[PDB]
């Protein structure tokens, strides 16, 4: 209904696709990448996209994406705006590993959705707010 | 007012429910979980839930959950896919270790929210960008 | 537009403001703070805000944050609930660092956005939900 338009880094890239049980869809490693243990790489994911207008795309690891590959996100979810759109604009994947890994061209490591961007807002700066602290950081136990 | 149909794996089970000042609901692990430093378990939470048509589920920690289990989430915000909904289809929790840890059964150690789906999209192959 | 309360912890914060049409909201640490390798800290943010009615916030890592600080946010994605309103409720971001890091006073280190809550929904326990399994966990594989 509504348009991604795609484009890959190469022809050599494996095309993403939606499967009938993912609510996500699937990213993949543009090429092969060795990661030593306590190591960060930015692992390229070979797509630039252009998403509809007033939309943006959060990027997530797969539940699995620990147990195969050993690494965490360390933006822990990424945003790509509208505005990232350009020929050259390509999506990565920033990954720190837990163990030493190997990921393999192809393989599945994330996944991506898009949604609405965040309605207009004005930010007014208050001297007070007059409201009752609610607490956080644990504030409601945990039994 | 949309209806979330929940099965609890057993009667020990403590039944999860909505507080009025969080905005999302916590969940609850299923059984004493021992996960010592740099290692990872699967925390499972007890629960399978069939969510309202079109609604997908986001699980994400506690803010006190590094604190006082001394966990992450290795997938930062889980994604429960609205298919999760078989009766062996039970939530867990991804967890790695940052130091030795003991989680009791009944803690409160993540929380959810239901959310619309992407809708169907067409994605576009194209040689260039505009 | 929607309205944004915001009360800075005091005078020496560093105000936010501009003119807000969808990105996401950069936020700043409020204080300097020392973190050793392989430690915890609160990075308080020194805001407080309430949020439009029915909205609560997200908060992630900037992108930039781990090259710049290396820290990690513990809780992946922190949610702001929108009872998160008292004069004493500062927002925080819970750092955990992979070396040895300085982040100072100013220094931008996670981002929000808002987001409309979570309808009111009723919890029904039933014994049996009658459905197939899909299986999680990495079911689909990696290729
Ligand atoms: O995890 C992420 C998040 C952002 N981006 C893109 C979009 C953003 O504008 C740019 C700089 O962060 O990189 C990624 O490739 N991966
Ligand atoms: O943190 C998570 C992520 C996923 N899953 C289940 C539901 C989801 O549909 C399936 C595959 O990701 O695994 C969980 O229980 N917890
Ligand atoms: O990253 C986080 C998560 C939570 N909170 C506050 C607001 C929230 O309502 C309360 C309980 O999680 O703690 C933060 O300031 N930062
Ligand atoms: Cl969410
Ligand atoms: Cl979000
Ligand atoms: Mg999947
Ligand atoms: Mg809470």
């Amino acid at each position: 209904t509504m348009q991604i338009k795609i484009k890959y880094l190469d022809e050599t890239q494996t095309r993403i696709s939606k499967i009938e049980q993912g609510d996500w869809i699937d990213l993949r490693a543009a090429e092969d990448v060795t990661i030593k243990k306590d190591e960060f790489k930015l692992v390229p994911l070979g797509v630039a996209m252009e998403l509809p207008e007033g939309y943006e795309a959060h990027v997530v690891p797969r539940s699995s994406t620990y147990k195969n590959f050993g690494v965490i996100q360390t933006n822990s979810m990424g945003v790509i705006d509208e505005s990232y759109k350009g020929d050259n604009d390509f999506w990565f994947f920033p990954a720190y590993a837990l163990r030493d890994t190997e990921i393999k061209k192809g393989d599945r490591i994330c996944q991506f959705r898009i949604m609405k961007k965040m309605p207009a807002v004005e930010l007014v700066e208050v001297e007070h707010l007059g409201n009752e602290d609610r607490g956080g950081l644990g504030s409601t136990g945990t039994k």
